[PDB]
């Protein structure tokens, strides 16, 4: 028998995910011996014919521009948001028959660590949601996008990655071209949502459910603060106002009485359910690579492992090399 | 304890699931309907309307407007299945008796992840990668599920399809011969894995579908329900594609997870036929002449009164 953890590093774009990730990976790190499983980039790029990173912002562009209808511009766009998603649900599909189950806080250092750039939470309800205050995408886009969030088996761990704006700002600028244009509405819209998918975790492991305080909340000005840098942050006791759940009481999903119909609150119960097992943490990314890695690797005594065999285990070390030379740019 | 068997009514539309559905519901049984008011009425877009509309190309934009519908399509089906799969309890068995409870449900997750698109990239009105991206987001049947694909003579069913439309109307009659031959396929993707074998079983010695094998997949007839079908006769050989396969001709890895996938979340879907030829009333009682045949799983009171709750609800908010 071999004891695992697995953490999905997750957060904004810029912050410095993935070099913490490589570094942890690396092996000059110390620790437990680790798997890294890189953005599913080629896939995105270079296995179809067709590149998703230049139609998402590009119908950005020719809406602007006025090249293709407003209407036609919220549906393309939706496609390729759709398409961001396809291999980290494969991924998932594939890994979670290794992981195992008895899912527990052992404290101890695993026999083997995996690590993962992205949960399958950021192209299915963080990016959308985003785009959705933005007012780029519907709710029914979104609803579309947030259903196909799949279920957390049990002891999952996600890490999501801070940094204060300067030098998140700044660590983007440094990667940019000439004097390109950086987009600081989407990051502070974006910066926004992480801590929304913070507090949301937070609210469903202290017991709490989305209609404890449902009644009570304001319909969602909701999407004025969203977008406002700073608005939302990591908060102690969250209440449902710093959670995910707020964005869903609009209009457009209520009565004409004003409550919400009975499908769209399943929808919220199978959002909760979903991330229900996901054990979450911050970590800080101030620092070099090497001291990026030794923040998330000291949350490990905290973190949760499943026991899985060594058959398995030799499973996912063939995963990841397969994955690691599959998706290369 | 409650024992529960439920039953996927699916198939190519126009055929008459629904009205056999109805009439099932008049052994207790519910019934829940297709979710139309969340696809035409719940909100500004109208996704029958626009899959439609925007086959006003009659060529690759369309591809990416109708692909984007199809995931429309499937939205409130996850979310039932999301409900539902909680309730229905486990201890999957053909125990052979009459259950305390019967669910019809109109059509499985299976049909807008997989059917009508899913590699519906057949009739070229959708890509490959479209239909990975589909094909990923349907979900895993937990044990004890049951799924009954409707056949119908096809003058029979063309001839419904007809007493059904109006002045100047039409029957996209390709798409219904495309969409016959896909549930065929279906139904023998289930025989296959019930057989015991694997999408690998065969796969080096089949031939790569390209081009060919698309026109062949669009032709009225051209698949049939067999109990020991070939690898050929199944989902699985239209992912043999130049598409999916590096330089040396082996698929790649990340596609062969997704094949796996695909297999292991039809693996609890025990596959049943109907033929839907008589009277609505003789429909539903061939349905119902199944029903010792199929898987029962045991639920609590509490789940079973969910359940009830559950198709009130959808039969209050998902019509018109």
């Amino acid at each position: 028998m071999v004891t695992i953890v697995r953490i999905y590093l997750d957060g904004v774009y810029g912050i410095g995910k993935s070099t913490t990730g490589r570094v942890m990976a690396s092996a000059a790190s110390g620790g437990s011996p680790t798997l890294y499983f890189p953005e599913p980039m080629a896939y995105w790029r270079t296995l179809f014919e067709t590149d998703v990173i230049s139609g998402i912002y590009d119908t950005q562009n020719r809406k602007q521009q006025g090249n293709l209808a407003v209407d036609d511009a919220a549906l393309i766009t939706a496609h390729y948001q759709s398409r961001f998603t396809t291999p980290y649900l494969i991924l998932h599909d594939h890994t979670c028959t290794l992981f195992g189950g008895n899912s527990l806080q052992r404290g101890t250092q695993p026999d083997l660590t995996l690590v993962f750039d992205r949960h399958p939470v950021a192209s299915t309800v963080c990016f959308p949601a985003a785009r959705y205050l933005l007012g780029d995408m519907s709710m029914c886009a979104l609803m579309a996008m947030v259903a196909t969030l799949p279920r957390e088996p049990q002891g999952g761990n996600i890490v999501v990655t801070t940094l204060n704006v300067e030098e998140h700002i700044r660590r983007l600028r440094t990667r940019a071209r000439i004097g390109e244009q950086i987009d600081i509405t989407l990051i502070a819209t974006l910066r926004n949502v992480y801590f929304m998918l913070v507090n949301t975790c937070h609210f469903l492991r202290s017991g709490r459910v989305w209609r404890d305080g449902w009644g009570e909340l304001p319909t969602s000005a909701y999407k004025h603060r969203a977008t406002q840098m700073d608005a939302f942050q990591e908060r102690v006791s969250p209440e449902l106002g710093d959670t995910l759940f707020a964005l869903f009481k609009t209009q457009e999903l209520l009565d004409d009485r004003g409550v919400i119909l009975e499908v769209h609150a399943w929808a919220l119960d199978a959002l909760m359910l979903k991330l229900r097992n996901l054990n979450v943490f911050s970590a800080d990314l101030s620092g070099t690579p090497r001291q990026c890695a030794a923040v998330v690797e000291s949350l490990l005594p905290l973190m949760s492992s499943t026991l899985s065999d060594f058959d398995s285990a030799s499973a996912l070390e063939r995963a990841a090399r397969t994955f690691n030379a599959e998706m290369g740019v």
